[PDB]
């Protein structure tokens, strides 16, 4: 409040301005060595206790009068405590710098004791900066079923420090944002043309009808509705040939499945594929 | 105590103020080079031994008189020891800075010997800052069964440096707070619409009745009471088809289960599902 | 706007230039100690509130007039908020430096409170610099199916901070660029002469016809069309001899396969190889 | 010793004070440029060799006279060697700073050569600070069977740098304290209401009597003495249904077991549970 | 261009040199406080806009005239953008330092905002320095089939930041050079006297003929051509004795195999070894 | 040698002291700007080439005269090379600081080029400081069979940088000391009351005699000589009940076994336990 | 060359010394503000282009005249390029410091742009310092078959940055030296009294003859020649008792085996042990 707090803050620096310092030129060691360390030494000592009144009138204005603020009560009552040590740290650290008493000895205990809280606020401040860069980069939105670190889930909320995303067990995970600027984000809702990589083991003991099984499965997959063909072709090749079988890794490429249309297709592709395998008189394998 | 400690602290700087320095202008090298290094050199040397009396009268006022303080006795008796080296470090480090003796040689052994304890207090101070950010971000409360790093447990206490949460074995884990600003917090009590991902292997050898099993299991799951349907549909599709079977991954989505209502449902969904499988004359699979 | 914002910015420094400071030589402590801390103290205090008008007229010029800018609306409305704390930080940090009030006490809270955001912007700024080095080094292009960390996918987009590459499940992964300057990038589209490393177990119980199987498989592989021979020779040697079998690790080297020509060859090489094995009357092994 | 060491330390600075410097005002370059670099250059050079006598009279006073000190002999004989390089480093680093010879060139080899031992003492000093924070935070006491990193053991000793805790093999592990401020501490002796999570596979082939087995096991567990019921209910639900069986995950919640009362209960709960399973005519499963 | 760009760069500092500053000694605050902050303040302000013309005439000289330079077009068009912010950063950061306006407030936003890009360019600059040390240390050449981190491949190219090496699947891996100064490089082409470590399980049930099998296999291996014997002897000892067998770990040491001469030997050593095992009437084991 | 090296070192600074500088007051720019940059500029330039003679007379005094020193020859011949670049670095870095030529430009290439070797000597200097803290903390002695990181072995030697401990294969491991201040040290020779955690599977199919087996095994273990009972009781409970068996985890607590008395007890406890199991007519299990 | 390069380097500073600066006292702003910024500004500007001639006459003296130097040609031709940017960096960084133009703005772009290459040369310079500490600590020699990180091999070469050691596959691994000051070095050639830890499963079904098997195996092992007994006794105890067997972990301690004497003993100890087992009529186990 710039209309009601400057009275003991600024009127008591107009006081020490006029009463003792400016009007009075008393020659008993008060000009050469006290005119500068008691104006700047007293502007600061009554600008720190300006900011203490501008700060602790967020006690009167925000929590006492308004209904606990735009924060909560326990959030703002420890904010009028962690901003009262960062105001005493700048208060003693600037009031000792202007009074000339121990200038570069309190600045080195408060520039090193204040870089201790910069070595240590690399996690919470890294989350603030990475969550500040998620607003520019935009990897996801409020519905995208992303995954950072096997943290598959749809994004509930996007905060500054932590985005909360609702897990595969429908548990609201609260991912810190520094896991988004240092890790892979597999965004799974801005995804068109999804894919199948299934595998069917099959007991042949023939090893020569199997290019016709591998041809007719491809002829199933490219003559399938809701299958995308502009990207990679539907592949069905064999691998892992053993004493009795050869497992065919069926691959296909769907188009914009909605997760209940998806599993009907991942079911019916594999079932129709097994129908084509049983058409050639060969049963399925033991793995 | 600003009413009873300034006597040998501040009366002996009013002493060296008036007796030797201010009133006396003795010309034998006492003004050009001793007026400033013995006022600021003696304000500081009797402000450090002010803070030593304000500090060691927390011995008389807190532990000797009051019942061992708001800390314990062994907490505050090593606090009147770790604050007596941070007062001798600022005492020699400011008393050597005002006396001009070795200014930037003690400041570089105490600004580097004091950043050794800032390289090293990145764990305990990181826990203080991350536990100070848990008050603003609020990932959990005193009942939330969260997990940070396979550290599943309900939160007993929320401290500055370590929140203690009671484990799955009902052992009170004491998680440091820097595991909350750098890691995922799967908060499991602000969770509505929980889910089932079960799997049922089933020996068919038919592979063509199985869309009717996969349809009738879905018709069980969406006609089930206490099952949420506004989010993802109850899915029952097959995967991993082999020589004799196909395992059906039954998925469902419950609503706000209370962990004893939960397992009755995760039991009866799977039992009723097996009843529907045995209705179609197919038994369960070998995995 | 250098034609319409300097009026209250620069005309009110020509004001305090001429009106009070330059023309007026009033001897009541206004020259020795106020001529420099109120010109540079007021150039800066009306150059910060120049840049506040040049900055908040990107509100009028970019989002209000033009259609939300070359950024979006929510991108530029938090850019006129994160550039208004970096202008108040340089505003108080330079306005306190020119006014001489607490010079090296606000510079040490803003050079340490501004290196807190340099300890912490090592992820987002590391992504900017590594994505700035991807433009010079060029590991990949817009079609290259690269992989950084089991992150196999063709590159959709190449941004500053994150390149997005479409995964093996055709999910648009959004890889941060610092995973490209610190990790291996297996670029799989600037690849000629691809290879096969297959394995065929085979029940012999002879262990002496097997150099003729290993010779005739090599004679298959080097007399194969679309097989590259200028690099490593097509090898077929045995390993892992056991109670009944010896698995032959067939290796070959193809030439510039197009991923649907590829698996036809990886099929027919192994099938023709099994035809050569069954020509020598030995069946395949149990692994 | 402030009564017997100042003789060659301080009497030879009263010597160079009176004999050559203070009383003598010889005009051959001895006042303008030698009065300050040979008082502060000789106070320091006879305050370093004060601290060398106060330091090496811990040789006479502590190890030679007293029985090897409160440390050992090999501890204090290398402490009068690592404090004689930190006194020669501050001795040359302050004696070169007061003599003006190479001020900011020895301070930059001793403020950088002394931050080499601050980059490197982040492990031992991190253990000192984290073990100094274990006195305030108090995660455990001298009997608590804690575990930090699969380091299960009861705490023998709690030092500054390393707490030693006696392992599960009854080997005295010596955990560094920085593993307590950066890692989870599962304190297992301030634990009330311990739990059972057992599993019983059981060959049913019925799948319809099993809600009565799951009801009667719960009726065993809540009608059990020394079982806590104010927290989570005793659950017995099925999971992992397969070709012949369904494994029932029996859970229960005991009360303050003393590790030999515990395993009698974890035995008799599972035995009585198997008695209830064999009461319903179904045998146990194959897993 | 030092023959055609200094005209508006340097002729307009000879202008402000002669016209206003040097020849003119106008006494209206232009000598005591403007002679130094407007020569060095205007040398710099017309040396930055010298380097802007020397820089943006790499636009005219390199890309517009010559065919897109020794870089590409998109490489050099973002190089005339990332060198125009490092010239505006040094331009405002030196032009504000010479004009005296906010000296140590812009230097602390540009020495800390420029060490943000030194905390962050530790990956790309680490690759430049480690790839600059690969030229001195020389771990490999353009044909060496090295491996850093299971990154087996022959080295295609050796760049500054990334050496590209063609993988075991003949995919051109692009390894960053900091994986060569911090990790093991198994250089496999400057390798003489390669080795075999094979294993043969063998069903004996005798356990007493086996020193003669282990002697005759060694007599095979040292009487083998292309086998090196100056280093370690060819060993054949048993290990892992079980119910029926004992697996003999045959070791040998070849000489400078060329990868197709190699596998013929690794085949024929094991085949001849099995011939010696079948000579003693014992068949091979089950593992 | 302070009796024979100061002749060209210190006599040539008494030379430039008296001959040119002190006695001669020649007014041709030799007092205002050359009296200080050529005394301190020549004290240093003949104190660096004092330390070069005090350093390279460790060539004459230590290796040439004495038998290669208390180090070896190859140790001290590279110590008169790595101390001749740290003397040229302080020689040019202080000789350029006193001569005033480029003071803060060589100090910033030698305070940053000398903190490059402080970023990098965090491993070797961390080993020196952690091995300097092993002398105070004392985790082990010269016979203690400790383990740091699955590095089980008895400690042969305890150096400054690396303690060498003889492995479980009796290979002298050379552990760096920074693995002792950052990792767990399971000291296994200051261990009293060792333990057994054995397991016996046993085919019962009774599940009701097994509290008498679990009682009689405990009655064996507490009536056993050389078994400690003041700590945890000898436990024998069952776990992992399956189709036919229940494995009993026998635990016991021995007393100060000497590793050949140990395994006789770990043998005879399990054998006597199996005798008690076969007394109750039940054989051992399949696991 | 201090006899032929100082002509344009030093004769053109004797030129600007005598011709314009020293002899000429022209009063047109050439003494107060140009006498110091153009002597030190021109000593440096003709000492940098002294070192450019002393540097680029390693082009004439080393590679052009001598046969490509003690380095190679490609090593020294990029050394006359990476020392020509560290001479232009110190050239502009000191020439801008003496000319006074932008002193603390180029020093902060070259003390921060030169600590970017100190954040980044922590790998190559860490290898130089750790390989410089391998000369003092001496963990190994040129024949020692050491292992750092499963990097078993005999040491071929010991460089500054990387020691190359020939692998178990006889591939010359090139280990960086920072893997020796931060990791365990199991030096396996300064090893006396090697050991055996073998295991023999054995089908007993007796469980009472087995102390006589465990006694007679020990009587074999201590009555064995080339077996060391001054350290740990030869142990043979049982563990892992199951349905039919008990595996006896035979341990022994050999003496200074030479790797072909070794495996004959590790063979014959196990064979003789199996002979003693078959003497007691019990066959070997199934594991």
């Amino acid at each position: 409040f710039w209309g009601a707090l400057e009275d003991p803050a600024r009127y008591l620096v107009t006081f020490i301005a006029f009463a003792q310092i400016a009007a009075m030129v008393a020659p008993t060691t008060a000009i050469a060595q006290y005119f500068s360390p008691t104006v700047k030494g007293a502007v600061i000592l009554s600008l720190v206790w300006f900011l203490y009144r501008w700060k602790t009138n967020v006690i009167t204005r925000m929590l006492s009068a308004k209904s606990f603020g735009g924060l909560d009560r326990e959030k703002v009552l420890t904010l009028d405590k962690v901003s009262s040590v960062g105001l005493f740290a700048i208060g003693l650290m600037a009031s000792a710098e202007a009074c000339g008493v121990a200038v570069q000895s309190i600045l080195t205990v408060g520039g090193v004791g204040g870089v201790a809280t910069a070595f240590a606020a690399r996690d919470i401040l890294g989350n603030v900066l990475s969550g500040l860069s998620m607003q520019f980069s935009r990897p996801f939105s409020m519905g995208d079923t992303i995954k950072a670190g096997s943290v598959e889930g749809q994004v509930i909320e996007m905060g500054l420090t932590t985005t909360s995303l609702l897990n595969a067990e429908k548990f609201p995970v609260l991912v810190p944002n520094s896991l988004f600027s240092s890790q892979v984000i597999v965004n799974k809702s801005r995804a068109q043309w999804r894919a199948i990589a299934s595998k069917i083991p099959l007991q042949i003991d023939d090893l020569d009808m199997i290019p016709q099984i591998s041809n007719e499965i491809k002829e199933m997959l490219r003559s399938n509705t809701k299958v995308f063909l502009g990207k990679e072709a539907p592949h069905c090749y064999l691998s892992r040939v053993e004493k009795s079988f050869a497992e065919l890794t069926i691959g296909c490429n769907l188009i914009r499945m909605g997760k209940e249309e998806l599993y009907n297709t991942q079911q019916e592709v594999l079932l129709e594929a097994v129908k084509i395998i049983k058409k050639h008189g060969v049963s399925l394998g033991t793995t």
